[PDB]
């Protein structure tokens, strides 16, 4: 068939309409941190034909605590995503983490966002349902793709059917993380053909430890994000840094933000031939 079709303002996420870039950073550093961030992407986007969601996190929870730089807080995060918005009125993104949060936090982002770790937490499905925005069910690492249509049905079911599918990769033995390009169908068709998009930053992030023949980072954004973008992808999703991030410079991996434009030239081509590739299938 045809692939279902979230719409974000004239962007539409599909999986035989481009690969829309859900680009960004990570962590919500400074207000003004943002903007060359922010300001860095919208740029390129333009230039190439690409559509742009900037992506930005108003907090942490996940590792180190105590406080230990916790991220903006709700009340003043939401600030920062207000400002860059008009100063170039661009759509954004946000993960929630517990309920309550979940209607301030849906008015200034575009695309809400579920975090890997809560996908099965019902009363967030729920509480994101008695909403009605456009979620982004980033998927567990642990869940094999065919279970992804068990996120959806309850989401359509709390009210909400514009959703959509960010695939992060999946562990592989203990400390690791892989993508079969294979689980992207597979997440497709149980989530009625809904748009299905890639993460390589929080995916790649393990995937090139495999230490021995690792123990100490190195970075192939483009190199994976190839093959996500080779197979058919409704989207990519990235997140930049000049130095890599004080949140990716340590956490997950990172995209050099002035490497950014050659990046998306590579993935816009790729893509280019893909999306045009008359539907051909060999069960026959």
């Amino acid at each position: 068939m045809k692939q279902k079709v979230v719409s974000i303002g004239d962007i539409n996420v599909a999986n035989d309409l481009p690969f829309v870039l859900f680009g960004g950073m990570n962590v919500l550093e400074s207000r003004d941190l943002a903007m060359r961030i922010c300001e860095h992407y919208v740029t390129v986007t333009q230039k190439l034909g690409i559509p742009y969601v900037f992506k930005a996190s108003f907090d942490k929870a996940n590792r180190s605590s105590i406080h230990s730089y916790r991220g903006p807080g709700l009340e003043e995060g939401m600030k920062i995503f207000q400002e860059l918005k008009q100063t170039f009125g661009v759509k954004i993104i946000t993960d929630v983490h517990e309920p309550s949060q979940a209607q301030p936090v849906a008015d200034v982002v575009d695309v809400i966002q579920l975090p890997a770790f809560l996908a099965r937490q019902t009363d967030l499905v729920e509480a994101m349902a008695k909403t009605g925005a456009v979620i982004n069910v980033k998927k567990p690492q642990f869940v094999s793709p065919g279970q992804m249509g068990n996120i959806v049905d309850k989401f359509k079911e709390g009210g909400n059917e514009k959703v959509i599918l960010c695939d992060r990769g999946a562990n592989f033995g203990y400390d690791n993380l892989v993508v079969d390009m294979l689980g992207f169908s597979i997440m497709k068709k149980v989530s009625g053909n809904s748009p299905v998009i890639f993460d390589v930053t929080h995916a790649l992030q393990c995937r090139d430890p495999f230490v021995a023949a690792s123990g100490g980072r190195r970075a192939q954004v483009a190199e994976l994000a190839r093959a996500g973008m080779a197979v058919g992808l409704a989207g990519l999703f990235i997140e930049a840094h000049p130095d890599p991030e004080h949140a990716k410079c340590d956490g997950p991996s990172a995209l050099p933000l002035a490497k950014l434009e050659p990046f998306l030239k590579q993935m816009k081509a790729i893509d280019d031939l893909v999306k045009g590739f008359e539907e051909l299938d060999t069960s026959k």
